[PDB]
């Protein structure tokens, strides 16, 4: 029993993290096979971030003119290029600790952990989500860039962000491994805004039934809805419109627990229109949008 | 910028981490040098556990009565002993992957991360403090037993927790790796009530800290307090005295923002008093009490 926001062991990314230095900038690469990934603004001055030409930056650059090394072993890069806003940078050694592993583009709303690191060294593991407007709430210094984003299923590492940039607003943008950035962020120090943070109901509703699984039950009501009600009442509260998939996707929550999901909503539904009352639901004061329903699951269960 | 609850990296301790079964009941054994270190009622039946003798049970076993593997890898027990609630078994190989560690006995207040293992597989990492009232507050399943609380100090793991048991309302007892029950707990199926949980105020300030360092400023007030006065506020709200100790952790933190503690206190008053109104503190509706000083100062400053 008990519910926690839990990280994915970090071992199989530890073992991955090196440091990418570039002139004068220090940052983070992912080293798998015998390819190191990182940011490409590790090859930007400061005064370069405003309004850089990648391309034309990066004909002034020169394989040792890369310095990449893994614990106090410098790797040899035979070679880089380009892919999008990432470089690959070839050594001449395959990481000896690489971990089965994919890239994966995820979708707002998915969860994952994060090893926040500073000179390729790891300082912290948390659990993020991907946001409805593709920033990530973080927790990143200067020298954290080229830090990654990963899901563990058994023995794979699926890779899914790489951190890249701090808005004005102190949330935070960044890629896949193929160096695509999550929303419209671009690798440029300028105005760039975040659209709505709105809340995701699906994984609220997920927590919801982490909660009665947990002997949190104050909030159960004796009301029912429809998915087009529950979606006006949404709407007003900016939450992301709940659809049959989602409700498929809490099948399972539904059938552990005998709660059917659109009760459920009519128990988000009174939360929303009726506030906590300062009662707390898993130790939390609102309501917690970071806990897929398959996140749910996988802790309620023991998965490894 | 963004604050977050950070665990430790974990891999240091994956590496540690392996499969213990005595007759039926499996759990989880911590693998340092040639000891594994397991909780002692590996040894008992659950009929065992309403009243168990546990130097009677243990005469009845022997060094391969003890199953422990690494993997899928058995290990070979040459011996076992009980140092109070914990059992070690000499196996005939060091663990290769065994860091620099100590065991340290925590204080009340203090943080730490659980790998949450089954089976000897890590399923996943948070952060805890030991309550005042000596529970933490985990995420623990059956089979989860012998998974590990730890700091890293750089290079070093300081393990601090074993997860022996679940209260009948959910919070989690264990012990420290010399097998001591923190608190009054037992590993007996028993009546067996936690006392008050109250909050630990000295970290709720250094997260008030941590707050301002991050730009969530609303709570700032023009007042100002004394620890006396402070202290019958906390009183009545069920938070542990702030101490001039307390005062003197938070000192850089104090020096950092330019806010005195006193300052900060009368700050936490006010929320005390006042509540929150529907506004949030790095994305919490309550006081959040497991961020120490150090922790914030870490985090603030990308320790690895
Ligand atoms: C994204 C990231 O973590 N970066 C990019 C900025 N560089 S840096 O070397 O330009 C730098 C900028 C500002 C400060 C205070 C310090 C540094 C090292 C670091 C890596
Ligand atoms: C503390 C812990 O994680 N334990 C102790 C209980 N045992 S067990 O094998 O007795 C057991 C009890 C209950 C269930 C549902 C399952 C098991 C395996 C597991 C380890």
């Amino acid at each position: 029993s008990g519910f926690r926001k839990m990280a994915f062991p970090s071992g199989k990314v530890e073992g991955c993290m090196v440091q990418v230095t570039c002139g004068t900038t220090t940052l983070n690469g992912l080293w798998l096979d015998d390819v190191v990934y990182c940011p490409r603004h590790v090859i930007c001055t400061s005064e370069d971030m405003l309004n850089p030409n990648y391309e034309d930056l990066l004909i002034r650059k020169s394989n040792h003119n890369f310095l990449v090394q893994a614990g106090n072993v410098q790797l040899r890069v035979i070679g880089h290029s380009m892919q999008n806003c990432v470089l690959k940078l070839k050594v001449d050694t395959a990481n000896p600790k690489t971990p089965k592993y994919k890239f994966v583009r995820i979708q707002p709303g998915q969860t994952f952990s994060v090893l926040a690191c500073y000179n390729g060294s790891p300082s912290g593991v948390y659990q993020c989500a991907m946001r409805p407007n593709f920033t990530i709430k973080g927790s990143f210094l200067n020298g954290s860039c080229g830090s990654v984003g990963f899901n563990i299923d058994y023995d794979c590492v699926s890779f899914c962000y790489m951190h890249h940039m701090e808005l004005p607003t102190g949330v935070h943008a960044g890629t896949d491994l193929e160096g695509n950035f999550y929303g419209p962020f671009v690798d440029r120090q300028t105005a760039q805004a975040a659209g709505t943070d709105t809340t995701i109901t699906v994984n609220v509703l997920a927590w919801l039934y982490a909660a009665v699984i947990n002997g949190d039950r104050w909030f159960l009501n004796r009301f029912t809805t429809t998915l087009n009600d529950f979606n006006l009442v949404a709407m007003k509260y900016n939450y992301e419109p709940l659809t049959q998939d989602h409700v498929d996707i809490l099948g399972p929550l539904s059938a552990q627990t005998g709660i059917a999901v659109l009760d459920m909503c009519a128990s988000l539904k009174e939360l929303l229109q009726n506030g906590m009352n300062g009662r707390t639901i898993l130790g939390s004061a609102l309501l917690e949008d970071e806990f897929t329903p398959f996140d749910v699951v996988r802790q309620c269960s023991g998965v490894t």
